[PDB]
């Protein structure tokens, strides 16, 4: 359907809009290119590993590669719905958001190629709980926005994507990668990439927070909805976390070999800490 | 609806795909930031002008500011349709495409602000023919892709957006800006921006060409459709061009003052040259 006018013809960009400022920061801090990362040492490290240690690292890479690919496809409806509501600055920022995820898909896929597992199907490490979040609830909530851009729909989409998938799982994954391999001295290329992903991620979660907080602000009954959507998802969050944990407890040889005392109980409570801390970033008032 | 799998989990990115290569080029050559452009001299130039010369430049800025804003909102359905067809590399590239246009909206709006016309409504320089292309046919063709991603729909969308709006009007506009103001010594900031826009634009038109050529390749009856959609639009193309030309012939004082012999007849045949040359870039075979 038709445009009825153009903001930057009638007026200008709202330069003071937070999403315009968050767009500006993204351009300044989003210059990194996965294609400049040197994975040659990563390749050597992965070959150096035994078959059992090789396994140790794949689940996490599995969950991330599929995750980045899901959010790259699935952020589009949000940009569409906000564009329809005339939120130009939100859209400007969202272009950086979508390119960020394209680079993230790119980064993990380069790593797989480089270390020689690109031809290996890693879908096997996606369990039921993971499929429920990523194969199902995420795309349902996002695509919903094509036909229903109510406050409710928008809140639930930001919650699933920005607060749960990014704000809870992705954050915990970044932490898990560092806890394990930055210590081991392994996969310097991957960790370079993970640090850049983690930076990008800050902007993604701030968008989620702003989006949710401005809808809560108009009517604090929506706060309750927010908490409810968080808690609806927790079981699959932890159910994936437990699954990865038990895969870990059954394949200790990467831990044995690299003198790591992998405190799965500390990863567990980091996830929890993440979940509760995302809740705290939304004010009821 | 659900994801049924993920390419970068089952396999990797197709690294040899042209849209993956075009994505790579975009990252290398898309670093420019409108916010680094110095418009201080532009501000002085615009104030230096008489009221009549001030007018001379606004139509063109009008058509561009609305144009950039239209394509920023209106490229989204293309990314959506290709994402649904599983064309991952196309999507990766399209993230650069969408960010490019966000920067283009940003560039012209900064210029208006800087020279002091941000508060002026420039919609008055959009005539009937322009509204038909930009207010109507462009969004119709793009949004169509949400419910109809047939070869026909896709060809017609690439034709309206990439071959006509970018490939014919935008290209001619870049040329018109240089012909007039690069000579006059005016608006160095704006022209800096225009040069960057022109570079970005090369990738946008190549995407259009690749998209159209791969559908023609499967069935050369679609070539005819391509030419037809080009010719359907020509009247509004030229009808805008004539309108801008007559606005120009009635406000000569920028020409008189800056020793410009503005060959509107040469701009005219540059537009035509553009139109015919876009046709030539699609092979029937
Ligand atoms: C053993 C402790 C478990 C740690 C939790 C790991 C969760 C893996 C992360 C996979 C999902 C990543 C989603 C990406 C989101 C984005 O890129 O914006
Ligand atoms: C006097 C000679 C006329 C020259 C033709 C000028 C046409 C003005 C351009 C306005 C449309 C620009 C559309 C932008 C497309 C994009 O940014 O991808
Ligand atoms: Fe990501
Ligand atoms: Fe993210
Ligand atoms: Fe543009
Ligand atoms: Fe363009």
């Amino acid at each position: 359907v038709h445009h009825d006018g153009f903001q930057t013809v009638k007026a200008t960009i709202d330069w003071e809009h937070p999403m315009f400022k968050l767009y500006e920061k993204a351009k300044r801090n989003g210059k990194w290119n996965p294609a400049d990362i040197d994975f040659s040492q990563d390749q050597k490290d992965f070959a150096s590993l035994t078959s059992e240690e090789k396994i140790s690292a794949l689940p996490l890479v599995a969950g991330f590669s599929a995750g980045e690919e899901a959010v790259t496809l699935d952020i589009l409806p949000m940009a569409h719905a906000l564009a329809r509501q005339g939120r130009l600055e939100d859209v400007l920022f969202l272009t950086t958001f979508m390119h960020d995820e394209a680079k993230h898909v790119e980064m993990f896929s380069r790593w797989q190629q480089a270390v020689g597992i690109g031809q290996m199907d890693l879908s096997v490490f996606h369990n039921d709980h993971y499929k429920r979040i990523f194969y199902e609830a995420l795309p349902e909530a996002m695509n919903r926005l094509y036909a229903d851009d109510s406050p409710e729909a928008v809140i639930r989409a930001a919650t699933v994507y920005n607060m749960i998938v990014e704000g809870t799982l992705a954050e915990s994954g970044y932490y898990t990668f560092r806890q394990i391999y930055k210590k081991a001295g392994l996969f310097p290329g991957l960790l370079q990439g993970i640090d850049y992903l983690n930076m990008d991620e800050g902007r993604h979660i701030q968008f989620g927070i702003y989006t949710i907080q401005r809808i809560v602000n108009e009517d604090e009954r929506y706060y309750e909805l927010f908490i409810r959507y968080m808690d609806e998802l927790w079981p699959h969050v932890i159910g994936y976390v437990d699954y990865l944990t038990e895969l870990g407890k059954r394949q200790q040889q990467l831990a044995r070999t690299y003198a790591l005392e992998i405190d799965y109980d500390l990863l567990r409570h980091y996830v929890i800490k993440q979940f509760n801390l995302r809740k705290k970033q939304i004010s009821r008032t």
